[PDB]
DNA sequence: GCTACG
DNA sequence: CGTAGC
């Protein structure tokens, strides 16, 4: 689930 | 697609 | 992917 903090 | 978010 | 801005 791509990119997050 | 690289960037930047998300 | 998925939308946006390039």
């Amino acid at each position: 689930k791509w990119k997050s903090a």
